[PDB]
Parts: C-alpha cells; sequence; structure tokens
C-alpha cells in the first residue's frame, strides 16, 4: 500500500526528498503523511505530519529543515531534508491512518556522503 524505495544517497549540505508514494487506489488527497526517523538500536522518532500546508505538525525537536509535501495527482507524499548533516543518515518511515491503524512503508535508507 506505501512504496518507499528502499536506498537513497546525497552529499553533506545537499537537500534531498524522500517520496512515499500511495500505491494506489486510495486517494493521498485524504490522508496525512507521517514521517518517521529511526537509527540503529534506537526507536522510531516522530518528523512531522504532513495533510497540507495549512494542516500538518512538526515533530518536538525537530528542526524546519525537516519539510513534508505532497503530489496528490501522483499520490505521492514527500520528506524533503535540506543542509543535510551526517547525523541524518537513518532509516526514513513513512506510515499512514490514524489509529484504528497506522501502515508504514518498508523505509528508505539514506546515506549522508561525505563528498557529491
Amino acid at each position: 500500500v506505501l512504496h518507499q524505495p528502499p536506498a537513497m544517497s546525497s552529499a553533506l549540505g545537499t537537500t534531498i526528498r524522500l517520496t512515499c508514494t500511495l500505491r494506489n487506489d486510495h486517494d493521498i488527497g485524504v490522508y496525512s503523511v507521517y514521517w518517521y526517523q529511526q537509527r540503529p538500536g534506537h526507536p522510531p522518532r516522530f518528523l512531522l505530519r504532513y495533510f497540507s500546508q495549512s494542516d500538518k505538525s512538526q515533530g518536538p525537536q525537530v528542526p524546519p529543515r525537516f519539510s513534508g509535501s505532497k503530489d496528490v495527482a501522483r499520490n505521492r507524499g514527500y520528506l524533503s531534508i535540506s543542509e543535510l548533516q551526517p547525523e541524518d543518515e537513518a532509516m526514513y518511515y513513512c506510515a499512514m491512518g490514524a489509529r484504528s491503524t497506522h501502515v508504514f512503508g518498508s523505509g528508505t535508507q539514506l546515506t549522508v556522503l561525505s563528498a557529491a
């Protein structure tokens, strides 16, 4: 139901956009997209919930360089991370539903490269 690419890489200081793709006889225009970061040996950490530019919630202490968006026509939810830092290297999960249920995507492993 939720596709995420297995792995993405980007260099220090850049901006990357992770995609979470509602496949696809459901409408992303009616769901909040939840995003979580997970580092090995640690629990998931809530980053942000994104429904629209006027209906979103940033997680506690998550800097604004983590931001949500959507492409509704493509059934996609996005997590953008600007000014990538070495500690952003982690697993990123999207999730949908409010529970009731919370279905997770398979997660994108993000590698932050020392050099582009």
